[PDB]
């Protein structure tokens, strides 16, 4: 869906920015600094589920650019494993949110965040 | 969910960029220049449905910035009507996509695009 590589870059950056807002806005809830409304979090995690599937199709071959390491492209199976571990962690977060369980939510949230960081450290250029 | 107004601006710009990609990527299909796969379009419109609900909460009071006209804020009921007409046009597009009907899809797509343009012309600063 991208006319030029720059368009894929802009899409994935926007997707990741959203995904990041929908993940990070739950930090006060997971920490107890904001109240836990199970329905609110269920709905937000559904949004996050949708968003978390979107970035990956915008790293199609030859779309080097942005802060993406070339290592994404030449190690496709392995990048795919990082992506797929992250979404299976998102599945677990959805299960916790759907269950309405703050303890399970906190644990699952931590696992997701670790998976964000794992891909970051391997595949996101240093600033 | 935004620490500063700039964060709301960046969120809504990213949301709108996505929404725009998920809408615009269907143009070749609606024009017949690309094949029509009813399941593909159903799935894409579902993504668009999710995305099309997201920008509006990131124009919360005092979040003037970006290309948003101040007119969004002082005319809240009316901006809300433009937003709500646009999503009711998205509901119609979902119905067309779920029906698997290229004629209904084309008509509904045109209506959505008109609603994008209506809000654009009223509420998006001139470049
Ligand atoms: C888990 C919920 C997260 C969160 C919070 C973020 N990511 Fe990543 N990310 C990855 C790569 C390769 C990039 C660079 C993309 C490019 O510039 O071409 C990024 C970038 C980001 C950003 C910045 C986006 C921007 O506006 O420029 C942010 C805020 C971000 N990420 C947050 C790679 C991955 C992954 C590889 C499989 C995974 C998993 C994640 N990111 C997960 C997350
Ligand atoms: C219907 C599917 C669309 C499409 C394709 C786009 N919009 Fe809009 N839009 C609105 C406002 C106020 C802005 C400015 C936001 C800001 O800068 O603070 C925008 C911006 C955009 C963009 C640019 C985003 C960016 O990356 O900077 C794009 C690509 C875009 N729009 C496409 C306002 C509205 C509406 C008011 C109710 C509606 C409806 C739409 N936009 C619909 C669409």
């Amino acid at each position: 869906q991208f006319a030029k590589p720059e368009d894929a870059v802009k899409y994935r950056q926007s997707a990741l920015t959203l995904m990041a807002s929908h993940f990070g806005r739950m930090t006060p809830v997971v920490k107890g600094q904001a109240p836990y409304d199970a329905a609110q979090i269920k709905a937000n995690v559904e949004v996050l589920k949708t968003l978390s599937a979107l970035p990956w199709a915008a790293f199609g071959p030859g779309t080097e650019g942005g802060d993406a390491r070339p290592e994404i492209w030449s190690d496709a199976a392995s990048f795919k494993q990082k992506q797929q571990a992250f979404q299976d962690n998102i599945v677990k977060l959805s299960a916790a949110a759907d269950a309405g369980d703050l303890d399970k939510l906190r644990a699952a949230f931590g696992d997701v965040g670790a998976s964000c960081k794992a891909c970051h450290d391997a595949y996101r250029k240093k600033k």
